[PDB]
Parts: structure tokens; C-alpha cells; sequence
């Protein structure tokens, strides 16, 4: 019996490898090619993998797993009893390829125009508006429109979509899609977990909100800025005001001390998007680890196309499974963001190329998680003032302030959104929240963890949820969440491993190769072990911790606490 079981192992993992390699093919055309022809050749794809999927995984359900010896045989093969889709009925499976199929193309094509014919894409127009406008008028035309072209769209599809994905997980043995999502930490407390972790955070968070909040009041007017209330979500420099890097200028604690312009330092000195690419590759190579693939940069998709094509420009990292084939796929834009960004897809393909030669049932981070947060951890370095400054892109109590600020705007205000996504899809999942009122308890969730309120009334129809990139593409979110709390654990100890001293914030772990070692030995382990001990690896301990986090912005907190107090305000939104 356990030989039979390690040698379907074998089977599985080597025709694994064929078909996963293949649907990666058509995937990547319909990605960086939306044609009636591509998608086509996608949905035939789908059929054919989910085929393999089936086939295997209806032999793995004949195992008593309780029964297998040999630990990872025994992982597998459990892992392998979870058809995912293709549990569904052949009816239901092209139905729900094909729903799935069709709201990543409508998020995708999606524009807002004027009256004239001025139609303006997600990236990089409706984005550059909300970064930079600052008229209250321009941002809700950019806003609105958004929604109401990407996230009415979407409407007609996610009731149909919630039913299909559902009716998957219970025939895999969940209760709910959002059950088998949050199966994928191993973790019963993760709940728990997950909340103690958010309402740490909260002290932080609302007093970066109230300071934000009451320059925005200084900037927008009093009339249109409720110094006890929510902020208009339109405001913060982001379209899902995820981030509010962008509103720097707005909110700059000390003005005398003038920060480079950044972008315009890039775009100066001829910053192209395959520099930016390189440069990340410089930083992992640094620590030891590996670099990309020549094939990387033959292959991989680092500009909006200009053929006429039509692409998901949502930047991502590709796994082609045949342990040499790795891509990335983003329509670059020249800045600071967009580096970071770059950092981030370099750290999932580092992560791919790390566990290439495990099982490929066991090629994933320790957790969701893991994958999002080794690309971050080195951009935290590169961040720094005197890492830009090194770049050349950049050129002290205040400057720690305003340093920690840009860095708060980006993270701190994060922490709410992350969390929120998934606790409205957990409860669109297990039934709790209706076609009725989606919108409704999304706006309440809004309310709630990050404190905004919607610039303009929501109306039957509305489905703002829709018009975020990972509603219709179906990608779980709270791995972001995870994400950015773990990442300052990871570089709390690396810096530690590096021999930094000192404040947190002014730790660059550049070329350390006792800081690259202990993220190589973690990202070998893939999805072998609980990801518990991927982090003692990594930290010397066990469990996740906003500890790092609240250490990295301990003394923004303080100089928070002392602006908010001296300018009598009102945390939160009673
Ligand atoms: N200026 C846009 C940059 C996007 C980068 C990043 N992309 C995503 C992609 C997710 C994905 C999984 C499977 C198939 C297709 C896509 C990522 O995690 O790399 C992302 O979404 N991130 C990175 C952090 C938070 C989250 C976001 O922006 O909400
Ligand atoms: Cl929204
Ligand atoms: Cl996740
Ligand atoms: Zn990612």
C-alpha cells in the first residue's frame, strides 16, 4: 500500500509537470494577448488540465491517508484529494471557467470617458489621477467612474460565481469557498489570529488616520472634512485607498526638510522598466540568492505592449513549472511605486526558482503569506533614504519622521484594507451577506476597519467590491494582510542576523549573505512543513507578531500621539 502510494507520487508529480506547464502557455497568450482566439484556446486548456485533475485526483481518494507512513507521501496525496474546480460537474466547470473567464476580461478592458472621447484605462491614467489631482471634483469623476464601469460590470457575473466556487469547496469536503481559502494556512486560530494581529495595529493606524484626516481638512476645507468622521475614500491618492503614499505633499510632517522628487530623479536619468527589473535582481543576487533565468528576460512582458494587443496589465509573477520557465508580467510604469512593485513580483519568482525541485504538489510559500512578503522585505531596504540615495534617486530627527511617514502611508494604512477584503468574502461566502447587500456591508466594512465613507451615495447596482482587481479575478487577499505584518518580523531579523544596530528603520540589509541564507533555507522548505517552522527558521520563533511592525514605527507613533494631542483630535469615527 505505501509503495503503491510513493509511486503514484511519482506518476503525479511527473505528468503534473506536462499539463501544468501547458495551461501556464495559454494562460500567459490570453494574459498578454486578450483575443477571442487566445481565450478560446484557454478554455480548451482548462478542460484538459481539470481532465488530469480529475483522473489523479480521484486515485488519490482511494488512499486512506491515515493509514500512509511516510509523512510527505501522506502530504501529498491529501493535498491531491482536492480537486479544486474540477470537482464540479462537466456542465458547471465550462460554466465557471467561462464566468471566471469573462470578469477578468470586463476588469481588465474596463474605461472611464468623457464627453468628447477621451477614454481613460485603469493604468496608467485613472491611476495617475488619483495620485495626482487635487481637486475634489476631478478625483470623484475618476473615482465614480471607475466603479461605475468596472464594478457595475461585474454585478451580472459574482452571484453565478459565488454558487459555482461553493458548490466546488463542499465537494472537496469544505463548507464554504471561503473555508477552503483559509485551509490554506493550516491553521484553526487563524481567525483569532488574525484579529489579536488587527487590533494591535489599531492604535497606530487611527492616529495616522486622524493626522491624515485633519490635513486633508486643511487642504480640502472644512466644509467637505468632518474632523470626527470618516474620510472620503476618494482622497487618499489610490483608487481603493489601499495605500496613501501618494498624498505625501499633503501631509509632509516637516516641510522645511524638501524630499527629491523621485519620480522625476527616474525618469531624469533614463529609468527604464528593465532597469528597475535589474536592479531588483542586483538586490537578491546581493544576499546570495539566485538570479533570474536568462529565459526571465527573454520571455517575460516588463511594458505595456504597443502592438494593438490587449493585455491584463495587473502585474504578476509566472511559474511555468519545468523549473527553468519564470516570468514576470506587468505594464511598468518608471517610479518609485512601480519599483517596489517590481521588488514584490521579483520575490515570488525567487520563491519559485528556491523550491523548483520539490514535489510540485508542494511548490508553494510555507503560506500565502510567505510568497507576498520576500519580495517586500527587500524593498523595505531599498526604501531607505540612503539606499535611494545610493541609486542616486535621493540626495536626523525630522528626516526619520518624514521618512517613517512615507513608509506608514504605505503600511500602516494598508493593514485595515487587507484585512476587510476577505472578511466580506468570507461572509459572501458562507451565505452571510446576499446579492442584496453586498455593496451595503462592503461600505460597513469600509467604515469600520479603515474608516472612510463613500464620496458619493452608493445606489442599487453599485458593486464597488467588483471594481478591485482580486474580486473578479478571484484571488484571495488575505495573504496581504499576513503579508505585511510577517514582512517586518522577516526584517526585524534579518537585520538582526546582519548585525544591524540601532533604529529598525535605518536597517538596509544589502549584500548581507547571513541575511540572504536564512530567507533560502526558509523558501526551500515550499509547502512541505507547517509554515510555523519556515518562520522560526527565518525569526527564532514560531508565530506571527505585529511586535516588528509597531518596533519599525514605534517613534512615529509617538511623534504621532504628540501632533494628535496638541491639535485636540478625535481618533476614530464615533
Ligand atoms: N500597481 C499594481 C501592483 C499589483 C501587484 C500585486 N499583484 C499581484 C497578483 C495576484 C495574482 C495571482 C494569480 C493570478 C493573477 C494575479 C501579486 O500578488 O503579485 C498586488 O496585487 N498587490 C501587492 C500588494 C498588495 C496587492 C494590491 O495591489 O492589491
Ligand atoms: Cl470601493
Ligand atoms: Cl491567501
Ligand atoms: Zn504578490
Amino acid at each position: 500500500d505505501e509503495a503503491e502510494a510513493s509511486k503514484f507520487v511519482e506518476e503525479y508529480d511527473r505528468t503534473s509537470q506536462v499539463v501544468w506547464n501547458e495551461y501556464a502557455e495559454a494562460n500567459w497568450n490570453y494574459n498578454t494577448n486578450i483575443t477571442t482566439e487566445t481565450s478560446k484556446i484557454l478554455l480548451q486548456k482548462n478542460m484538459q488540465i481539470a481532465n488530469h485533475t480529475l483522473k489523479y485526483g480521484t486515485q488519490a481518494r482511494k488512499f486512506d491517508v491515515n493509514q500512509l507512513q511516510n509523512t510527505t507521501i501522506k502530504r501529498i496525496i491529501k493535498k491531491v484529494q482536492d480537486l479544486e474546480r474540477a470537482a464540479l460537474p462537466a456542465q458547471e466547470l465550462e460554466e465557471y471557467n467561462k464566468i471566471l473567464l469573462d470578469m477578468e476580461t470586463t476588469y481588465s478592458v474596463a474605461t472611464v470617458c468623457h464627453p468628447n472621447g477621451s477614454c481613460l484605462q485603469l493604468e496608467p491614467d485613472l491611476t495617475n489621477v488619483m495620485a495626482t489631482s487635487r481637486k475634489y471634483e476631478d478625483l470623484l469623476w475618476a473615482w465614480e467612474g471607475w466603479r461605475d464601469k468596472a464594478g457595475r460590470a461585474i454585478l451580472q457575473f459574482y452571484p453565478k460565481y459565488v454558487e459555482l466556487i461553493n458548490q466546488a469547496a463542499r465537494l472537496n469536503g469544505y463548507v464554504d469557498a471561503g473555508d477552503s481559502w483559509r485551509s490554506m494556512y493550516e491553521t484553526p486560530s487563524l481567525e483569532q489570529d488574525l484579529e489579536r494581529l488587527f487590533q494591535e495595529l489599531q492604535p497606530l493606524y487611527l492616529n495616522l488616520h486622524a493626522y491624515v484626516r485633519r490635513a486633508l481638512h486643511r487642504h480640502y476645507g472644512a466644509q467637505h472634512i468632518n474632523l470626527e468622521g470618516p474620510i472620503p475614500a476618494h482622497l487618499l491618492g489610490n483608487m481603493w485607498a489601499q495605500t496613501w503614499s501618494n498624498i505625501y505633499d499633503l501631509v509632509v510632517p516637516f516641510p522645511s526638510a524638501p524630499s527629491m522628487d523621485t519620480t522625476e530623479a527616474m525618469l531624469k536619468q533614463g529609468w527604464t522598466p528593465r532597469r528597475m527589473f535589474k536592479e531588483a535582481d542586483d538586490f537578491f543576487t546581493s544576499l546570495g540568492l539566485l538570479p533570474v533565468p536568462p529565459e526571465f528576460w527573454n520571455k517575460s512582458m516588463l511594458e505595456k505592449p504597443t502592438d494593438g494587443r490587449e493585455v491584463v496589465c495587473h502585474a504578476s509573477a509566472w511559474d511555468f513549472y519545468n523549473g527553468k520557465d519564470f516570468r514576470i508580467k506587468q505594464c511598468t510604469t518608471v517610479n518609485l511605486e512601480d519599483l517596489v512593485v517590481a521588488h514584490h513580483e521579483m520575490g515570488h519568482i525567487q520563491y519559485f526558482m528556491q523550491y523548483k525541485d520539490l514535489p510540485v504538489a508542494l511548490r508553494e510559500g510555507a503560506n500565502p503569506g510567505f510568497h507576498e512578503a520576500i519580495g517586500d522585505v527587500l524593498a523595505l531596504s531599498v526604501s531607505t533614504p540612503k539606499h535611494l540615495h545610493s541609486l542616486n534617486l535621493l540626495s536626523s530627527d525630522e528626516h526619520d519622521i518624514n521618512f517613517l511617514m512615507k513608509m506608514a502611508l504605505d503600511k500602516i494604512a494598508f493593514i485595515p484594507f487587507s484585512y476587510l477584503v476577505d472578511q466580506w468574502r468570507w461572509r459572501v461566502f458562507d451565505g452571510s451577506i446576499t446579492k442584496e447587500n453586498y455593496n451595503q456591508e462592503w461600505w460597513s466594512l469600509r467604515l469600520k476597519y479603515q474608516g472612510l465613507c463613500p464620496p458619493v451615495p452608493r445606489t442599487q447596482g453599485d458593486f464597488d467590491p467588483g471594481a478591485k482587481f482580486h474580486i473578479p479575478s478571484s484571488v484571495p487577499y488575505i495573504r496581504y494582510f499576513v503579508s505585511f505584518i510577517i514582512q517586518f518580523q522577516f526584517h526585524e531579523a534579518l537585520c538582526q542576523a546582519a548585525g544591524h544596530t540601532g533604529p529598525l528603520h535605518k536597517c538596509d540589509i544589502y549584500q548581507s549573505k547571513e541575511a540572504g541564507q536564512r530567507l533560502a533555507t526558509a523558501m526551500k522548505l515550499g509547502f512541505s512543513r507547517p509554515w510555523p517552522e519556515a518562520m522560526q527558521l527565518i525569526t527564532g520563533q514560531p508565530n506571527m507578531s505585529a511586535s516588528a511592525m509597531l518596533s519599525y514605527f514605534k517613534p512615529l507613533l509617538d511623534w504621532l500621539r504628540t501632533e494628535n494631542e496638541l491639535h485636540g483630535e478625535k481618533l476614530g469615527w464615533p
